[PDB]
């Protein structure tokens, strides 16, 4: 199988959020069968995309995690070939590798807050209420397709720490009501 190829990132670097794509899809495809991507990588989050699905990922103290269901085990295309997962775990939907250089990590958050933002491929900075360890309401319902190909992506606090890893949405005849984290203490735990 190929590796995993950032294709694009989500730019919060200053008051307006939106997303870029830095491969196209060609590109992607060769780059996943040679696991060599010579791209310069910048910010926090990364769109990612395998042959078949595409899905974000988020550098949190060094590592850029993503989900299991969507990298499975594969390796990161990177200038020197393909780098292999320094975390896997299945039961927790979780993997990461190595940082890419260039890329910019957030910060685990110490605050304690329940008023949680979710951002999207799209670049949508989504408020969400947290509502248990795991998962949180969307102030704003919508329909979950506006949510698909956003895990991997950060739910960050009112100071822009993180706070998860967004896995999985709760849906109801389609509408996301509520999403469901990995939160970012089993990430400093995995650590
Ligand atoms: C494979 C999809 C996973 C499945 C189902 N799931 C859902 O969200 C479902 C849906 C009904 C919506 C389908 N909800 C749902 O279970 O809710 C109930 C409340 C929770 C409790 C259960 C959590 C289970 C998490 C999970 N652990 C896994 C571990 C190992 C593994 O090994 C193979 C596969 C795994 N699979 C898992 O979950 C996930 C999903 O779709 N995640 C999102 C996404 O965007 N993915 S993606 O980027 O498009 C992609 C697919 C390209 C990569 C964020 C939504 C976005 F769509 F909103
Ligand atoms: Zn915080």
């Amino acid at each position: 199988k190929g590796s995993v190829v950032i294709v694009g990132r989500i730019n919060l670097s200053g008051d307006t959020a939106y997303a870029q794509q830095t491969r196209g899809e060609e590109g992607c495809q060769e780059t996943s069968q040679t696991g060599r991507d010579k791209n310069q990588v910048e910010g926090e989050v990364q769109i990612v995309s395998t042959a078949t699905q595409t899905f974000l990922a988020t550098s949190i103290n060094g590592v850029l995690w993503t989900v299991y269901h969507g990298a499975g085990t594969r390796t990161i295309a990177s200038p020197k070939g393909p780098v292999t997962q320094m975390y896997t775990n299945v039961d927790k939907d979780l993997v990461g590798w190595q940082a890419p250089q260039g890329s910019r990590s957030l910060t685990p958050c110490t605050c304690g807050s329940s008023d949680l933002y979710l951002v999207t491929r799209h670049a949508d900075v989504i408020p969400v209420r947290r509502r248990g360890d795991s998962r949180g309401s969307l102030l704003s319902p919508r329909p979950i397709s506006y949510l698909k190909g956003s895990s991997g992506g950060p739910l960050l606090c009112p100071a822009g720490h993180a706070v998860g890893i967004f896995r999985a949405a709760v849906s109801t005849r389609g509408v996301a009501k509520a999403v469901q984290f990995i939160p970012v203490e089993s990430l400093e735990t995995t650590m």
